[PDB]
């Protein structure tokens, strides 16, 4: 079952044929998205594609189609072992690449006059490179036996572990910068599982209670002891799940209201964090939608597609 | 200060000149208005336009307009006076008018190809009559000494009090049909006192309220006696005034989501509530927004901008 134009081996075999199908799938399809990033790099206006950061992530795109191309046609475990390698490697070498174009982007961005231009280009390049990682590390997962997993498919996910998970880190951050953190509440249907796959939740949900946090400790500086409750609410229906993240942080100012999903736009990380997970949940078939209460406070609804039967 | 393009005149005399200036805007200004609504009804649909309810408020506007234009123009207190006289029975025998419209237009809109059509027939008539009805009003109401109003406007309304009023209002209405009511609870700047006008608020609330107490109702068949309040609160800034207006009723359904705001569409009133609400708020350069949880209920975001400095 799929992402967009991709699919999610959910097959399983005991002579681990699934696992050679799954393989061959990744050959004939990474080298193709690959070459697309290169074109979108090739595209780019020649002022900010001359950036030396620019140029080095262009570069590491042209190193991977050309691993990717050169890596042989797998035809037995063997091959196929050695090909996880190789997407193991090229996981670990792209790390980096959102933290990359960011800076690349951040002052030569400002040399031309279409802000579509890099906007367009960023939503493109960021999406391919989720899809792609989310297929990649799909097959590594198929070699896993971690129960209730197939693949980087969790067949039982509960919305309110994973939250939880990203709670706990985001209060230590909130603690680490500011001496407290606000409490969450959760609510709704708190016992919700479901077939789902984390790996978007776990870029999103920590960019948006970052958000959440930073916004409620900036409004309460004088009692940083006692700050309102950031309370989230899980619904879960039928076609999708919908994370609200409702904080009494002061609201979006009317006059950020227009700019805060700009790529780089930041009132303070480095400005990437709501840009990002909206482009992740509209990939994915969802959104990511905002409601400011100027003075009073913020609510994020994010909405993911369920998996579909 | 200003409706869009239509002034609400704040001026003040003892000799009661600031009513003869009043009287002859309003002279000047509601045949024009008049005038654009019998072109509507001219640009409907031939067959929606042969409707017998259509047919008689078109005739309606028509006599308006007569009676607009036989009337000598204002050059004393005498004649001021006689204009209030007509202006009440217009206000009078129009009040109806929306209630007309939705019956007459109920099965011949279906005649049609374009749904755009009615809409924006609705859309534009009924704005058009809130601000011919609110100036209207606002002359009269020049004649009263109420303290605390400049005619509609209230110098220190407060977003509570009024939605208090309606809370009681509402309840009432949905204790009469299901045995009970959710509680409603008002947080945020629950303080906040400004210059405002009261009467959009007086048509937006109650069928929001409404919305939400019988969302709440029908969810909780089984425990009518004990069901989710319906919680509301108020932003208070510079620019604007926000009213979310959130409950535990629900949701709106994925299928019925995009058809809500159709004039007409309702799954039990006469399906106006939401497109009539929406058409106020941004006629008067705000705006009414819905985020459904499908599966745990709806926030209504109703925004108003503040009168200007
Ligand atoms: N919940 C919130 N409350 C108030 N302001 C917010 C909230 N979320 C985001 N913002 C504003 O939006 C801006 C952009 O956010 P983001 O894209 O996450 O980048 P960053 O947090 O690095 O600035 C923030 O700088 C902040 O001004
Ligand atoms: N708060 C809410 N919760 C659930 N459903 C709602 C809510 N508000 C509106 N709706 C849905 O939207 C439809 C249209 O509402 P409206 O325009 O007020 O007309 P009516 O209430 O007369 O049907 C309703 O019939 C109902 O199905
Ligand atoms: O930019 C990335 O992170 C991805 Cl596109 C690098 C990669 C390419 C191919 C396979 C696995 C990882
Ligand atoms: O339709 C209405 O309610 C309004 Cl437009 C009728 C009216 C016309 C002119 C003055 C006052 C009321
Ligand atoms: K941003
Ligand atoms: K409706
Ligand atoms: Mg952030
Ligand atoms: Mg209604």
């Amino acid at each position: 079952r799929l992402t967009p134009t991709m699919m999610l081996y959910s097959g399983r075999s005991q002579d681990g044929s699934h696992l050679l199908k799954s393989g061959r799938y990744l050959q004939q399809e990474l080298p193709v998205r690959i070459a697309h990033r290169i074109k979108g790099f090739r595209s780019l206006p020649f002022i900010i594609g001359c950036n030396p950061t620019i140029l080095h992530v262009h570069e590491l795109y042209i190193r991977a189609f050309q691993k990717l191309t050169d890596f042989p046609p797998i035809k037995d475990q063997a091959d196929e072992a050695q090909y996880c390698q190789l997407v193991r490697q090229l996981l670990d070498d792209h790390k980096d690449v959102v933290t990359l174009l960011a800076e690349g982007l951040r002052e030569s961005r400002k040399h031309i006059e279409d802000e579509k231009l890099v906007r367009y280009f960023l939503d493109k390049t960021l999406t391919s490179r989720l899809g792609i990682r989310m297929l990649a590390t799909h097959h590594l997962a198929l070699h896993e036996d971690k129960p209730d997993f197939v693949g980087i498919i969790c067949t039982r996910l509960s919305p309110k572990k994973i939250i939880e998970k990203w709670v706990d880190f985001a209060r230590r951050l909130c603690e680490h910068k500011y001496g407290n953190a606000p409490r969450v509440r959760i609510n709704g249907h708190v016992a919700a599982r479901f077939p789902f796959i984390p790996m978007p939740l776990d870029y999103i949900l920590p960019e948006l209670l970052k958000n959440a946090m930073r916004a409620t400790m900036e409004s309460h500086l004088d009692t940083p002891y006692n700050v309102p409750d950031v309370v989230i609410t899980i619904a879960n229906n039928d076609v999708d799940l919908i994370i609200r993240i409702s904080d009494r942080g002061g609201g979006i100012a009317h006059k950020d209201l227009d700019r805060v999903m700009d790529y780089h736009f930041t009132t303070a990380g480095f400005g990437f964090g709501l840009p990002t997970s909206r482009a992740y949940a509209e990939y994915l078939g969802g959104s990511l939608q905002l409601q400011s209460l100027q003075g009073i406070g913020t609510d994020v609804y994010l909405r993911l597609r369920h998996i579909d039967g």
